[PDB]
Parts: C-alpha cells; sequence; structure tokens
C-alpha cells in the first residue's frame, strides 16, 4: 500500500490504477527504463484497457529519449501503438497542463531540467518535457537513482509527484491486472 519514506511519495500498482482509470486525459512518456525491460507491449495493453474506460492517451517523445534517436518511436510501433497517438515534444509539450496524469514510464533526464546543463550530453540545450504541469506525475522506475545524467530530479520530491518503483514491465503489468 502507499506510503511517505523519505521526501518522496511512494504509491502503488493499485494506486496508478485507482487514479488513471479515473481521470479523463492521460500523457505517457516513454524513456530508456522502458526499453530496458522491453515494457511496450504491457504499457500499450495499459493504454488500451484506459482507452475502453473512455480515457484519452497520448505519447510524449523526447528527441533523445532512450539511447537513440527516435528510439521510443520503433518500441512503441513494436508493440502496435497507434501511430497518431504518438507525439513529438514540440508538438505536445504544452499539452501536459490541460492532462489530469503523466505517466512517466522508464524515463527520468529528459523531464529533468537539471540534466540539460552538462555540455557533452546528447540533451545539451534542449527543451524538457513538462510533466509537473499535468493533475498527477507517476514516475515508474526501479529507485530513486539517477539518469544518464546523473543528476537528480527535483520532480521526484513534489507534492503531484508519486513514485511507483519496481521493474517497468512488471509494474506496468501489476498496474493492468488492478485495473480490470
Ligand atoms: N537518445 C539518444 O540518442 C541518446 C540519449 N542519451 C542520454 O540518455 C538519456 C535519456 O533519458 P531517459 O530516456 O529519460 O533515460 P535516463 O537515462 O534518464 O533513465 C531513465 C531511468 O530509467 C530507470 N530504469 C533503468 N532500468 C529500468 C528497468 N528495468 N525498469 C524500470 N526503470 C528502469 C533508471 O532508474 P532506476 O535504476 O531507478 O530504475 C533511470 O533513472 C539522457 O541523459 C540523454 O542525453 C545518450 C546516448 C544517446
Amino acid at each position: 500500500s502507499g506510503h511517505i519514506e523519505g521526501r518522496h511519495m511512494a504509491g502503488s500498482a493499485e494506486d496508478a490504477a485507482f487514479i488513471m482509470k479515473n481521470a479523463s486525459k492521460v500523457i505517457i512518456v516513454p524513456g530508456y527504463g522502458m526499453a530496458v525491460a522491453q515494457a511496450q507491449h504491457a504499457l500499450r495493453e495499459m493504454a488500451d484497457v484506459l482507452k475502453k474506460e473512455g480515457v484519452e492517451v497520448s505519447y510524449a517523445i523526447h528527441p533523445v529519449a532512450g539511447r537513440m534517436p527516435g528510439h521510443m518511436n520503433v518500441l512503441l510501433a513494436e508493440a502496435n501503438v497507434p501511430y497518431d497517438e504518438v507525439f513529438e515534444l514540440e508538438e505536445i509539450n504544452s499539452s501536459f497542463q490541460t492532462a489530469d496524469v503523466a505517466f512517466v514510464i522508464g524515463a527520468n533526464d529528459v523531464t529533468n531540467p537539471a540534466a540539460k546543463t552538462d555540455p557533452s550530453s546528447p540533451i545539451y540545450g534542449m527543451p524538457i518535457l513538462d510533466v509537473e504541469k499535468a493533475g498527477t506525475v507517476l514516475f515508474i522506475k526501479r529507485s530513486m537513482a539517477s539518469g544518464y545524467a546523473g543528476v537528480e530530479n527535483e520532480l521526484f520530491f513534489r507534492n503531484n509527484t508519486m513514485m511507483l518503483f519496481g521493474d517497468a514491465k512488471k509494474m506496468t503489468e501489476q498496474i493492468v491486472q488492478a485495473m480490470n
């Protein structure tokens, strides 16, 4: 069950299910972590349960999310995620404010502004994804560890931010189950 630990909120699979199953608009943010666990098929399934419940789903892709340009796009296509539901940062970063939930699965650095200050990084000087602008922000990852940038993300401590610790694929699978 959920609970507070340190300066962050640690939710559970059911919390995420309850929150999303009851929202009207969710925006999924896929990152490296999703690729490591090959959670794309589970993720698309989740999107299918939500869409069936009337919820509005779309995906926000950051230019350098993952480990190669367009990495998330091919993974989502692989899971048969409808092409029209995937959007690039420049054409959807402003839609976070009108979204109840921001489902951030396996992403970190692509949401953190503190990550684009290193000039030797592929993300240097690039706009970040505005996940905070949404009602609630779910972060699916194994721990409180940093990303490729090695810097700490300050969104893990926000009020509208709930951490869902676990494997990107395993956790998404539990959430799907909890949703039925
Ligand atoms: N796209 C490209 O062309 C390239 C991009 N890069 C760099 O890679 C980064 C991209 O960021 P983003 O996509 O958000 O990736 P990140 O590098 O920020 O990592 C994402 C997060 O995924 C979590 N994770 C790792 N394994 C798993 C797992 N099995 N299940 C669930 N979560 C997991 C990590 O934490 P935890 O251990 O807590 O789970 C991690 O904090 C940027 O710094 C960028 O510049 C580098 C080379 C090329």
